């Protein structure tokens, strides 16, 4: 089957077409957000993906929304995601890592100095993340009502992604992925629901791509454009931000923007958790039209989907979610066709051990 063969993904060949998609799981140390030998064990138990993405991954201590999720702006979380690549690289695997600001899905208690998040404007995402409690447990909370950026703030926003894409680099991650998804913080540039900015920030789709592009531009520059995905859902709502009122249109513009810059990998997301509806086939093609890199997807998939979709020419691969968290050799299990084991929802956030390196190999 196509699944099961081999993708020149940027600077690296996956052997199959079976990926990782990127999963927050809240498990790092605090204080200082790093990355933890449990993590490391947890990403190598699925080395054998086509591409293991990472949870999404601070660029910045102000780009923290969730307690729990990691950075890769300190030395020491550098020191300790090189233990984690160097596990999965053992086991001849590739990772990429995905690297989010959250902006406005945010809390005031993990923020700098205590004070309220940044995002495009200064509206509420009306939204829940996850702090810990006083025994280290996850619990969910509201969101703060954020600051909209200043124009002077900006350029430090671009120069904390080109950082976090030098530290990669030096931490042995084999690719990177922008978070441009999901209500993060270039989601609340990219969407008129979000951003209210009267600047060069807003307004316009040009505008409103603008802080994204900017940071594609930077990132490529620092590193090369053979190692930089970006993850995008502009079609549909997700975590209450919708993508306009031209949202085809605005997604086609930036599709082509990003493909004069020859990156590697064009990521998807289709759905939100919550339900979403479904891309047309004739929507695929005008992407396919325009992007040259690999074209991943994800949202509730099934391998026939996958399937169907790389046989059709549409897609290059597919990122599996909570399979993923699952089932640490899905691909060896898709393969054969044999059962998944069950998912556990309540450990998916949080936790330690159970719920996470717990799942078996067949
Ligand atoms: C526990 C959990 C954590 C997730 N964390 C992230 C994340 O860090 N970054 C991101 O872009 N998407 C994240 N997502 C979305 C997944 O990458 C993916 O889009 C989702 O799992 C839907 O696909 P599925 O049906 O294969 O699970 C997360 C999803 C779940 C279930
Ligand atoms: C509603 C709620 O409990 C929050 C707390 C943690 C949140 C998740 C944290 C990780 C995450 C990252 C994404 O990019 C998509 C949304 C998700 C999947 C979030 C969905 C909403 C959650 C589940």
């Amino acid at each position: 089957e196509k699944l099961f063969t081999p993708l020149k993904v940027g600077a690296v060949t996956a052997p199959n077409r079976v990926f990782m998609a990127p999963l927050t799981r809240l498990r790092s140390i605090e204080p200082g957000d790093i990355p933890t030998p449990l993590m490391g064990e947890y990403y190598r138990q699925r080395a054998s993906a086509g591409l293991i993405i990472s949870e999404a991954t601070q660029i910045s201590a102000q780009a923290k929304g969730y307690a729990g999720a990691p950075g890769l702006h300190s030395p020491e979380q550098i020191a300790a995601w090189k233990k984690i690549t160097a596990g999965v690289h053992a086991e001849d695997g590739r990772i990429a890592v995905q690297l989010w600001h959250t902006g406005r899905i945010s809390h005031s208690s993990i923020q700098p100095g205590g004070q309220a998040p940044v995002s495009a404007s200064a509206l509420n995402a009306n939204t829940r993340t996850s702090l810990r409690d006083e025994n280290g447990n996850a619990i969910r909370v509201d969101t703060t009502t954020p600051r909209a950026l200043e124009l002077d703030e900006i350029p430090g926003i671009v120069n904390d992604f080109r950082q976090a894409v030098a530290n990669a680099r030096e931490a042995g991650f084999d690719l990177v992925e922008l978070h441009s998804a999901h209500g993060y913080l270039l989601h609340q540039f990219l969407s008129p629901s979000s951003n209210q900015r009267t600047d060069q920030y807003g307004g316009s789709v040009e505008n409103r791509a603008r802080l994204v592009l900017e940071v594609v531009d930077a990132v490529c520059n620092e590193w090369s454009a053979d190692r930089i995905g970006i993850r995008v859902s502009p079609i549909g709502t997700f975590q209450n931000v919708d993508n306009g009122p031209n949202e085809e249109a605005d997604a086609l513009y930036l599709i082509e923007e990003l493909a004069k810059r020859g990156i590697a990998y064009l990521h998807m997301s289709e759905t939100d958790l919550a339900g979403g509806k479904p891309y047309s086939e004739a929507f695929r093609q005008k992407v396919r039209e325009r992007f040259h890199g690999v074209i991943i997807g994800a949202g509730a998939y099934t391998a026939e989907k996958a399937e169907d979709l790389i046989g059709k020419g549409l897609i290059d691969a597919v990122a599996f979610g909570r399979d993923y968290i699952a089932n640490p050799d899905l691909v060896a299990r898709l393969q054969k066709k044999a059962e998944l084991n069950p998912q556990r929802p309540e450990s998916f956030y949080g936790g330690g051990a159970e719920g996470y390196t717990d799942y078996p190999s067949l």
